């Protein structure tokens, strides 16, 4: 059985899913949903979440691995795959739950049995009743061919429980072990900081050795220091704070932006696909100067020597996303309007990179040094909760004086 | 029944097709379309089916292999009843390797001079096969664009006839509230605020198309409108350099809806292939400044470069590199950039002073486009006229 | 059927071509024919070249596309080209036609059908009676091995029709057709250049929509019209009329050179194998000055602000061969008797190859400034015909006093 209770830390991605429980429960009463993508590190419940969607809307689920699609000989895969869709379509209504599948995605060997797939995704229209659900480990190597408009057109992110989610999932794998009175599973959360769900499942497991000895806090604390020896360090959870903080205040000062989404010492999220929008010279010039908003809080709180790598995934995107701005986009009157070589232009370019990065950064830098007292602020609200919203922001920045610009989604 | 009547804001298809109507009519004394999803190709093919009062036979490729695992006898049934049409909606999908060369095997062999006729839909053209384009076998295309204002008003017409909305809505603000929608996506809007007044009334009202159009745009919660203006100014100086050309080929009619020949060429006209090239982000920097250019021209910025190169690595028309054409020495790869930067700043400098020249009329004619989202050739020549600049009628 | 009044405007290719129609009809009589390759552009008429081939003789066709061959499993090309040769073979004496060769010739998949390909061409004898025809329209692909002794040993060129050629095709296609007398293909040919036999078919078919209406010359224009919504435009004419006629001074004013051949707007013909010659520094530089006389007639004429792409294909070959008389021929004092590196040596090769290159350029510009007047004479009568012999050229620039060198093909 997988229900509702079973899964916890993730509000959003229930919000997310209920159109497809409703669509998996009546097909006819709707007047689309046709692949669902779930992302995430191994072991946040991506597997877990496919049953509990099989299990609300009460349906059959017709879990299968593309591991075992892949290595085998010509035509298995895609005699497979159709043959799956036959049991599909012959009991319907139901899901396809397809476990691995950039791994299996990345004429050849594995791209025949690709295509049969979404042969099989463009096939079954909306009146077959089904629906796939495929969960990945590595996004980054599949094909963008799987995001296509009516092939896993919806894409999900399954981000790491923060105190609450850590607390309510140690609460939901409590039910079957009978625990001590004593235990306080708050205090786990907040020591637990960067685990998943199935990290924290290993830890209740772990108390069994405790409970064959003798589940009281002794043994909780002996698993959780045993795995450890990953929780994050409360030093870096001050850096993740800063960093996070940093890119909250850039996007809310930017001159022109988007909404700002809620902070959380959790990661963010990646996997692009077509942006299909244009942008201008500022908006390029403020989008960088977001992402340099973590690595100028860390030199301006820790100085130029803490400085941390926290900001690699940010500090390669700011900085390419500057290439394209002179070597595509010709946004640049040293330069000029040429869009693509001798040492001299390539020399230019640089140049004029550097110029840019610098300029953003010591704006950054300025700006952060203006307002370094609310900024701390922040930091601990965030460190003592691990995650606030934008308007708690917004609140924090006002009580010192600091009218900040109103746009929270 | 289903005549060009039902359908709407195609005319220039209904132009292509009108050979094949006629044809159909009288076979004793004498085609693949493609498109977003609802927007009309089973109905186009209704309708000529209608036009000329010949049988309609509808077949899907998805079902084709269950279904023919025949061709053959699909065939001969359409021979029968000649002349007619057969629809094979989903051609795409066409196990199916075989099935797929008995189909063109089938277009080769039948000498289909019994009056009868092919019609293929499909969403995705980069997947069929190319052979299916071979001569007698889907041998010309057509597009099925999107509707723009005054084609969504148009349609909004044929669908509401039937259910007569209430008298205070006018439609024209509807069409200009629904940029980037289908003919489909308009039946399903005014079906669902009927539904939704029965569930309420019995005369549709402003309110409820209101209650339809914010569902359906949340839905789609959006290309922001100042994104609108950016593409109408970017396609704004692409006409205006292309109609205004020294010496080109014709112009198309400007559109800022999405878009997803001469044999040998002389200097000036790459010189002015690229002023064309440059023309929106001429217009784009002329307008917003050096600090508005945008990456709509990213391609645009490409090609034109792409074509300086070949101008002096390739053709030799450099008076200092001389002419040789093309492992190189450093100086002549610096003297290769040095070049293709003066042509392409030299050109750059004088389409922004062409642009600063003309920029009332360009206004205008982005105001245009605008409020319409597709104008013609010729309305951009008379825009241009009411000013009191005369270009040349070139379209 | 198929005869020789279907095919026109290329007595050239027919002349060539009746050696193996004689072998077609009597195959003990001629006391090698094997393989004949025919290359040009698509609509050119090389699939009705060997039908006509087959029906001059009186004996079967054997048509077949490689495209059916390469796209098959293992082994299903070898035994289909063996199988083919067998029914050749048992059905003596015939033509076996293989459509799209290039395309299939381009071990590995495709490699081993084509090596059963040339066992076949290898094994039967020219006793056997038979012989095989190829059609290709991207020749630059194909593997030389196809073009050696016994195996398609021959090759043959389908240019485009000039007036003469676009008037006879015309008069050939109209014969089914009952036309009206009003019209004048003369007109048409004169008004479509750069079309080919397929091309002009198109017209008179495109006609049939007048006559469904109603063939007169309103239909004929409106179709051409249509169509052309490639004719080549009289500017484009004059452009192509002074590139071949530089080509043709520069070939006969050179001190030493081979024969000349016949000038006309229509393209010279590629598919290089083995030259199996030697040539001297001299005969080289005449070679360049040869591929350099286009570009430098255009210049003088229409001056530095006119010249063309169309000398792309030639303004190529030049360079290169300028190449290998530097880095692979030792033929450069500065740089010296070394054949095959640091930058110097690259500059020194990139300045010597400037050098010949301005050279012999400023050369032929000179003189055409010098023969100016008798070369435009040579320009008018070309665009009035199209197509002129050596002699022409020869007796035009005799009227203005200049006698050339008397080299003609
Ligand atoms: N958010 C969560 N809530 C409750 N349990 C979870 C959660 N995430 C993981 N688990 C536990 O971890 C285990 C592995 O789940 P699974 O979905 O297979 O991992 P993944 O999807 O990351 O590969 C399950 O037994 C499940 O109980
Ligand atoms: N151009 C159009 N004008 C009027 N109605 C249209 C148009 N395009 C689509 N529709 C409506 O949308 C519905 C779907 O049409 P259809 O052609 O079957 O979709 P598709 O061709 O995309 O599969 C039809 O009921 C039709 O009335
Ligand atoms: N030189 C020509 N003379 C007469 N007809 C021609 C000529 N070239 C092409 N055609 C016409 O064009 C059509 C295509 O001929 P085909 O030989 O198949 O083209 P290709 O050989 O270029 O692929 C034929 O129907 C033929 O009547
Ligand atoms: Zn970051
Ligand atoms: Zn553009
Ligand atoms: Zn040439």
């Amino acid at each position: 059985k997988v229900t509702f209770k079973d899964v916890a830390g993730i509000e959003e991605v229930k919000e997310e899913v209920k159109e497809i429980i409703e669509y998996l429960k009546d097909p006819v009463k709707f007047q689309p949903p046709k692949g669902v993508l779930l992302y995430g590190e191994p072991g946040v419940g991506k597997t877990l979440l496919a049953k509990a969607i099989a299990g609300e809307a009460h349906v059959p689920f017709i879990s299968v691995s593309g591991s075992d699609f892949v290595e085998m000989f010509v035509g298995v895969g895609a005699a497979r795959v159709r043959d799956l869709f036959e049991t599909a379509k012959k009991h319907a209504p139901c899901i396809i739950f397809i476990d691995e599948i950039d791994a299996v995605g990345r004429h050849d060997e594995r791209e025949q049995t690709l295509n049969q797939l979404l042969v099989e995704m463009d096939g079954f229209d909306t009146s077959d009743g089904i629906i796939v659900i495929a969960a990945t480990n590595r996004p980054d190597i599949l094909d963008p061919a799987l995001l296509r408009p009516g092939r896993f057109d919806r894409q999900i992110f399954i981000p790491k429980p923060d105190v609450r989610g850590r607390y309510e999932i140690l609460k939901v794998h409590a039910r079957n072990k009978k625990l001590a009175k004593d235990v306080d599973l708050e205090f786990v959360a907040r020591a637990t900081p960067g685990f998943t769900g199935a990290d924290l499942e290993n830890l209740l497991n772990e108390a069994a050795l405790l409970a064959a000895r003798k589940i009281t806090m002794e043994e909780i604390e002996e698993a959780l220091d045993r795995i450890t020896m990953m929780t994050i360090s409360p030093k870096e959870k001050e850096k993740i704070a800063i960093h996070e903080a940093g890119h909250a205040l850039m996007g809310l000062v930017s001159d022109d932006d988007d909404k700002v989404h809620k902070i959380s010492i959790i990661p963010r999220g990646q996997l692009p696909i077509e942006d299909k929008h244009i942008y201008d010279k500022k908006d390029l010039y403020n989008k960088i100067l977001v992402l340099l908003g973590g690595r100028a809080a860390e030199e301006v709180f820790f100085g130029k020597d803490g400085i941390t790598t926290g900001a690699e995934n940010d500090l390669q995107r700011a900085t390419d996303l500057a290439y394209r701005m002179v070597s595509m986009w010709g946004m640049s009157d040293k330069v000029g309007p040429i869009a693509i070589t001798s040492p001299d232009l390539l020399r230019e370019i640089d140049e004029e990179v550097k110029r840019i990065i610098t300029e953003q950064y010591e704006k950054a830098k300025a700006i952060v040094e203006e307002y370094k007292e609310p900024l701390k602020a922040v930091v601990k609200k965030l460190l003592e909760k691990e995650t606030i919203t934008c308007e708690e922001f917004v609140e924090v920045f006002k009580l010192y004086g600091i009218e900040l610009k109103d746009k929270c989604k």
